[PDB]
């Protein structure tokens, strides 16, 4: 595939600038080690598990850590020890879903800008990280594609779940959906729908998937990174119908209506979590938020569709 050679070269240049460094990666590893030791002072029966982009390898520079304490009230004891240990942070006891947010470190050398969120017994988040991790190990093109889409969403201000747009995880799912169920030949098989997948029930949901990666043959898609991204932008700009359809990993042909799903009355953008199927990852998206997201997909597509010469690829990541 030599169709997008220039754009591809540019994609890999930006990727190398935005990906987390091995140094920052090692630092967050040491932070995790330190926090684990702190938790073991509270209880021998609790474990501290990393999830999210640092664990899957899909992290941008300066990303926050996402951690989960697994057990079986420890939250408050852990919080008190962490601050006694010189971390600074926030915690709301008895909260619906307790969360410790660490915002700084004063004694442990992890920096004044050390950011870490610690949840409790969130086994589902751990399993979707396992799934994302497997896909990143399956195809070398996935990691840069995800980072570039995340970087784009951030720069275009459409990566703000608290402000009516979409979480980073939401964009990752939109990427996987495209690579599995839209692009032909597929970049990836659907690991949940594999005939080798076995059911595994956690928290009332099936988190089973075909995880024996060595038995998965290499992709029959030979598209360059640039071609994959252009295709992804065009699908969500022009083809996907968010008023009617659900991004899903539970259908062999990837086809699912909001009607059938019963997601009709927030469901402005519908993205069904692959394990917690009752959760719409896009429920933070407002009507105005979706209009801006769609607008940005069209602009990205328009830029890349250009038959003119030298294309200003930089504008893809220029702010606003
Ligand atoms: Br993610
Ligand atoms: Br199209
Ligand atoms: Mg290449
Ligand atoms: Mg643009």
């Amino acid at each position: 595939d030599m169709s997008h050679k220039e754009f591809t070269k540019f994609c890999y240049e930006v990727y190398n600038e935005i990906k987390i460094s091995d140094k920052e990666f090692k630092e967050k590893r040491a932070a995790l080690d330190t926090l684990r030791l702190c938790l073991k002072r509270i209880s021998p029966d609790a474990e501290l598990v990393a999830f999210g982009s640092l664990e899957s390898g899909l992290a941008l520079k300066n990303s926050d850590m996402d951690l989960c304490v697994l057990m079986d009230t420890i939250a408050l004891q852990f919080y008190e020890e962490l601050i006694a240990e010189g971390f600074e942070g926030k915690f709301l006891q008895r909260a619906r879903i307790p969360i410790i947010k660490l915002t700084s470190d004063t004694k442990n050398g992890f920096g004044a800008s050390f950011q870490c969120a610690i949840g409790f017994n969130n086994r589902l988040a751990i399993h979707n990280t396992l799934l994302l991790s497997s896909y990143t190990k399956l195809d070398a093109r996935l990691k840069p594609m995800v980072l570039l889409v995340k970087h784009w969403a951030k720069r275009k201000q459409i990566n703000s779940p608290y402000f009516g747009t979409l979480s980073s995880y939401g964009y990752v799912l939109m990427v996987l959906y495209y690579l599995i169920h839209v692009i032909k030949p597929p970049v990836f098989p659907n690991l949940l729908l594999s005939p080798l997948k076995q059911e595994k029930i956690v928290d009332g949901f099936d988190v089973g998937f075909d995880d024996k990666l060595e038995d998965i043959p290499p992709s029959q898609n030979y598209s360059s990174l640039g071609s994959l991204l252009h295709g992804f932008f065009r699908f969500y700009a022009y083809k996907f119908e968010p008023r009617e359809k659900v991004v899903t990993f539970r259908r062999p042909d990837g086809y699912l209506t909001k009607q059938e799903k019963g997601w009709t009355s927030r469901y402005i953008l519908a993205i069904e979590d692959p394990f917690e199927i009752s959760h719409n990852v896009g429920r933070t998206v407002s009507s105005s938020g979706l209009y801006r997201i769609r607008g940005e997909f069209m602009a990205a597509s328009r830029l890349l569709n250009s038959r003119s010469y030298p294309i200003p690829y930089d504008s893809l990541f220029e702010e606003a």
